[PDB]
């Protein structure tokens, strides 16, 4: 392209895823360880370181392983618040580094812161280581972141890169731118892215414013087995896732594969 | 346109957312018762128835318350697978018733297956118552168916438507174309858617592719416290868621315011 993956890569992827887771966781972161658941895977590685940162818071972581080987880173894512615111813151822114480129712111611140330290650580580880690778891873935111861281790381240069580094892431938314893317693519590295498947864141832121893415893827687718696827490218596419738418848841996210891432558981 | 837312628506827216848741758951668915965691618231218522358916598943438941018166328706958403597937488926285818337208396818287938128995138962228741117123518512896917238932128832115739128824748914896614758616527117128824924150788924498924848416837314954113834114327118846118893317886661998604958604827791 595308492818497927393979296984390885898914596982690688897974580881890364786881780581892522794982881161877341716291234990790881932171715491670281490981540980946881798943870681173980891873455980191982190582870781180182871781961161976381413050512110944104871122967381891551690284840681490486080885084984493986690485390184790784890673871141986471887321948881716061812171893361858441850143896421858321875215724116862117530128890235830176680169240129252109751118891325967214926160892432870137967240890573820165952691970135540197871580890376350183890485490196450181790487460086030581180288080888290782590284991867980164882671897722979301982571994945863103891772891525860136890877780138840183790649740139830184360191070595790384590519190869190593790887891334992965897862878821893752884116881141830136294309440118860145591318760158891343470039670088390469690797890466892967893853896523897962538905996920838511890848778617884221847216592219457219611117953115875117790268890376590759892977895517797953488933688961068982698981498956894844891738595619493949890187870068971114459419295939894957885217493719468924718317548808796319847340838971697927968170894881892945299975595992848861894221928371750891 | 844117525115824112117060317080018431837321618561218512927361228931528904628871318721878616618741558913877922198973017791318640378915187982248915218340138981748871938341438931218571728711328861018261018663228822018635628831448814678941186978193929596709678807678942848713328605328841128724018375016191318140118221118736418631638822648914748821896825958881398965188957618802896834458914877712896826877516392719667218137508648706157828217208014419042209467408628407896826597946838611448707897834518503238817448851538607127718548822418405128857428613117416128865428513126748128874117458017065018562218613218411438806848831957641996804628851827211877517738731628406577718518413527317148926427216357508137948128866018374128833725017017044018463318512638606618521938651994340968611877318368914368917545119134219358816544118045619528812126319238718017136018422528714418320728712877515957460870142969610893935718502875214878914893318647219381209075709796717767418438607318712117114618411857316937431933151938691715491818481826151828512628514843116216013118814348808678808861118512113718230758518724117952141891419880133875117798943997771847221798943828851618602816181618651947791888816698973328961
Ligand atoms: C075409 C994308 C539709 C996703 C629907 C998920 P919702 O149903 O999630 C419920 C945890
Ligand atoms: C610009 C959109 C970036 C969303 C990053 C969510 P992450 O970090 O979520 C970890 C639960």
């Amino acid at each position: 392209g595308i492818r497927a993956a393979t296984s390885q890569e898914i596982n690688e992827l897974t580881y890364y895823t786881t780581l892522s887771a794982n881161s877341y966781c716291r234990t790881v972161i932171p715491g670281a360880t490981w540980d946881c658941i798943h870681c173980d895977a891873t455980e191982d590685l190582k870781i180182i370181k871781t961161w976381s940162t413050l512110i944104y818071d871122t967381n891551a972581m690284v840681a490486r392983g080885d084984s493986e080987k690485t390184i790784y880173i890673v871141f986471r894512g887321s948881s716061s618040i812171r893361n858441w615111i850143a896421d858321l813151t875215f724116v862117p822114v530128s890235y830176p580094p680169v240129s252109g480129t751118k891325v967214h712111k926160g892432f870137l611140d967240s890573y820165g812161e952691v970135q540197n330290e871580l890376v350183a650580t890485v490196l450181d580880q790487f460086k030581q280581y180288p080888s290782y690778k590284v991867a980164v891873t882671g897722h979301s935111l982571g994945g863103a972141t891772a891525l860136l861281c890877a780138l840183d790381l790649y740139q830184r240069e360191e070595g790384l890169s590519s190869s190593n580094l790887f891334l992965y892431t897862q878821g893752q938314p884116r881141v830136g731118n294309p440118a860145f893317a591318n760158y891343v693519v470039s670088t390469g590295i690797p890466y892967r892215r893853t896523v897962n498947e538905r996920d838511i864141v890848p778617h884221l832121p847216p592219a457219a414013f611117g953115f875117l893415h790268a890376g590759s893827e892977y895517w797953i687718t488933d688961n068982s087995p698981e498956t894844v696827q891738v595619c493949t490218s890187d870068l971114e596419t459419s295939d894957c896732s885217n493719s468924i738418v718317p548808f796319t848841s847340v838971l697927d996210h968170l894881s892945y594969f299975g595992i848861n891432t894221g928371l750891c558981t």
